[PDB]
């Protein structure tokens, strides 16, 4: 019973978490998910801002109200050559990754690790954070509110 988070820097509060490294996560999971990192799904607005200090990455994700790709540098394999924040149009599918926004963060790029998930609840899943340079913290808990995201 082990769930990997993978965790991007931040920037301007906006990072990207994917679940065991794969499209995973439900759009109500997501929720749950930046709840448990005392964050919330990003607005448009707040991702357009995190863009303009450096972020994108190559997946979808959840933010409030659609599912978007951040892109810097135009690359045909990722949001179809697009720069800017690529809003997902049409997809039969509903597990995505998500973006999630921690207001507390510094107002920049922050690429420090992450060490905490900090509103994680009790439970028996063994929860590991998982950053990009290999630090990791894990933790006994739970975050998924909902049945049928577990
Ligand atoms: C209100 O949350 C109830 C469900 N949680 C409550 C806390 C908890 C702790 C250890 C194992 C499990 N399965 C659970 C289940
Ligand atoms: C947005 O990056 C998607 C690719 N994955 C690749 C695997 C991985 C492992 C640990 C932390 C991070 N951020 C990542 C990112």
């Amino acid at each position: 019973n082990q769930i990997d988070l993978n965790v991007t820097c931040r920037y301007a509060g906006v990072f990207h978490v994917e679940k065991n490294g794969r499209y995973s996560i439900s759009r109500t999971e997501a929720a749950d998910l930046c709840q448990a990192f005392n964050s919330t799904l990003p607005t448009m607005d707040q991702m357009k801002l995190a863009l303009s200090k450096g972020f994108e990455t190559c997946r979808y994700g959840f933010i409030e109200g659609n599912v978007v790709i951040p892109r810097i540098h135009p690359n045909a394999i990722c949001a179809a050559n697009h720069t800017g924040v690529y809003i997902l149009v049409t997809s039969n599918t509903s597990h995505y990754d998500t973006y999630c926004f921690n207001a507390s963060a510094p107002p920049e790029e922050d690429c420090t690790s992450v060490t905490d998930l900090p509103n994680s609840f009790d439970g028996p899943v063994t929860i590991t954070i998982v950053n990009r340079d290999g630090t990791r913290y894990s933790k006994k808990g739970e975050y998924r509110t909902h049945q049928e995201d577990i």
